[PDB]
């Protein structure tokens, strides 16, 4: 009823949308992994009379439910999707998207990692993102590679029309007490990658983490703090 949704509002298999700004929504879904339930976020950005999707809803059935929720709430076709790293909360559901007419994209690094790990593989490679600090335009967003953080391939997304920074899993919510699932992370480089984000997007008004509640720019410093303390 208006607050940002959590798993207590989200049974696994259902998807909620949250209006972030004009033409910008997040999507929220829940999934089970290793016997615990987690929320995760993605982004939807209006692209004229089409929509750009950032990240799947963490699984095939969740992603089908996402498409249905978008049709119900927005009613514009999703034509393209970008996955911001290779984990299942970002690419699980790419096969559903591809069978629903959505062109799927990721960096070559993400595509290689997804293939090697047995995850679903976006169709199209996003060049121009292989060096930290690189940025490219993709419809109504800018894609930015900050360096290794949560994963070596993690991308962040900026919506310039709304000053919305979608950090993905390189950015944690303010309530977080540890750095999440760090299996594929680089804890030593992560603060430097966050500093790159802070320098590149000083005018961000909303910052959206890969999991949990949006806030402001403080999410970036908080992330650096929790990662430095985790490394210790
Ligand atoms: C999809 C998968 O990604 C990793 C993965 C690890 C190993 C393997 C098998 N090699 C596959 C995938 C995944 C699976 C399960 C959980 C996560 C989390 C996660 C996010 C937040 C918190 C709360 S907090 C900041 O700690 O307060 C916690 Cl506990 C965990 C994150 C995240 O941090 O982005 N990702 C998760
Ligand atoms: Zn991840
Ligand atoms: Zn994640």
């Amino acid at each position: 009823s208006g607050e940002y949704p959590t798993v207590n509002e989200i049974p696994v298999g259902e998807v909620r949308l949250y209006q972030i700004a004009d033409g910008v929504w997040s999507h929220i879904a829940t999934q089970s992994f290793d016997g615990a339930v987690y929320p995760s976020n993605g982004l939807i950005v209006r692209d004229g009379d089409e929509l750009l999707l950032i990240d799947t809803a963490w699984g095939a059935k969740n992603t089908a439910a996402l498409l249905a929720e978008i049709e119900k709430q927005i009613g514009l076709p999703v034509t393209r999707a970008v996955s911001t790293h290779f984990h299942d909360d970002r690419v699980g559901g790419v096969d559903v998207l591809r069978a629903a007419g959505v062109a799927t994209y990721a960096s070559p690094s993400t595509r290689r990692l997804a293939e090697a790990e047995g995850n679903e593989i976006p169709t199209h490679s996003l060049e121009g993102l292989s060096s930290s600090g690189d940025a490219v335009r993709f419809g109504p967003v800018e894609l930015f590679y900050p360096g290794a953080a949560h994963s070596t391939d993690n991308l962040v997304v900026y919506v310039p029309s709304a000053n919305v920074l979608y950090g993905g899993c390189a950015v944690h919510e303010l309530s977080s007490t540890s750095a999440g699932n760090v299996a594929d992370a680089d804890l030593a480089e992560w603060p430097t990658s966050v500093e790159r984000i802070q320098k590149h997007y000083p005018e961000a008004e909303v910052v959206i983490p890969g999991h949990g509640l949006p806030g402001g720019l403080d999410l970036l410093q908080h992330t650096a703090n929790v990662v430095k303390a985790h490394k210790n």
